[PDB]
RNA sequence: UUUUUUUUUUUUUUUUUUUUUUUUUUCUCCUCUUUUUUUUUUUU
């Protein structure tokens, strides 16, 4: 949690443009037939993975540019 | 006290052959309406 926040406070520092989109969900029973429709959101666990990802692939786009040039 | 005679079931067998699924019609034809076309992002 800790270690997520202040990743997220850094590269906001820096400053990203965090923006949603317009998705629901759907749940399918047994009939396999609509119990009910749910609209999602962006949780912040959702957020913490996203930007420790984010930074995990960011270093490793970095060592394999630098490490294969074209 | 009533003798004698009036044929019967066609003859024949020791002939060659080098093709081939099907088969043969029917004309030109007014697709109705918020749009450029949205787009990164993350959890599968």
């Amino acid at each position: 949690t800790d270690i997520a926040r202040h990743v997220r406070a850094k590269r906001d520092g820096c400053g990203a443009l965090e923006l949603e989109g317009v998705e629901v969900c759907v749940q399918l029973d047994d009939k396999k037939n609509i119990h009910d429709l749910i609209p999602k959101q962006p949780l912040e666990v959702h957020e913490t993975v996203a930007e420790c990802m984010i930074l995990a692939n960011h270093w490793v786009a970095k060592k394999i540019w630098e490490s294969f040039p074209h």
